[PDB]
């Protein structure tokens, strides 16, 4: 390798790399945004409970019928 | 008030009552019809224990694994 | 066995049969009124058993959440 | 027909006429239930108008994903 | 550039491309966790879409007792 | 460090740089797949407007039917 080519190739070198860390960067935002996106769905549990004591109240509503069809079927 | 009236009357008045007991048939099959589609209410009900217990089963998790850890 | 007792009891039994003709005029008409009523009625229950099934695959669902909290934190 | 058979017929409508008057009061009780059995079904506003909520904190759990998507694609 | 500063550049360059390395396998570690968690976030997504048609559902069934009630009451 | 030494260092390094393009455009495809499965999510969100208007008619026509 002759002294030019070492120079041009570092220099070439530092260009990618400089790249590469701006790309890093980037990508981490995403990701990062990804993950803190995540997050508020793991209490959806709450709402999931929530939602089962509608259809009990919903399945309730019709226990008056429920006791005519345990009578007449 | 002549005997030929009364049987007259007699037999029109039974013919009237033959016609209120097909009347009364046909409420009769459309209040079991009615009674028949009380089946989706039976099925729907059926559904509800199983639901609140896998429910039930999913706060107990996300009470162990996310509330406290 | 009397012609005035024949002829008072026909007349009773004449008021009687067009007592239950009047009767059987109301209990078709209520008839009729279920039958529009409880179609919205009988079909919500099978929404109903509709929404019970999307709870169950909710919870389904959000339990392979709760097994990534644990397997991954 | 004969005085006697005037009372045999007249005898004979009155069982039928007394019998149609207990299958239509057993019907009008059969009525009655299914009425009152509609009636609750009236208040499933109230319970539609929870379950309206609960698919709405659902929904908003998604806002940081569905902002995320707004900035990406 | 000279000899010198060829290897002030190196040693340099060599540095940040080590801590590139060690931070793109721990953007490797989040993206794959990521993979994980996002899929039943989004297949929860799609639950909850059917949700909200079956919650369309009750209104337009539940509306047409309304209409009944408005209609004989 | 003498010039050969300067010379493999930059194959040395020239080489972990080849090896980290290489990760970061699978790495750049994998987000962008994540990405790309938000559409379910925006499909999901969108309907919440109408659904919230039907049910404030409904409630609005259950409350006059009450009065």
């Amino acid at each position: 390798m002759s002294f030019e080519e070492v120079v041009q190739t570092l220099a070439s070198l530092a260009t990618v790399v400089q790249q590469q860390t701006i790309a890093s960067e980037s990508l981490e935002q995403r990701i990062t945004s990804l993950e803190n996106g995540l997050k508020p769905v793991y209490d959806m549990a709450k709402t999931i409970s929530s939602l089962n004591r509608v259809c009990a109240e919903m399945v309730a509503k019709y226990d008056l019928l429920l006791e005519h069809h345990h009578h007449h079927h």
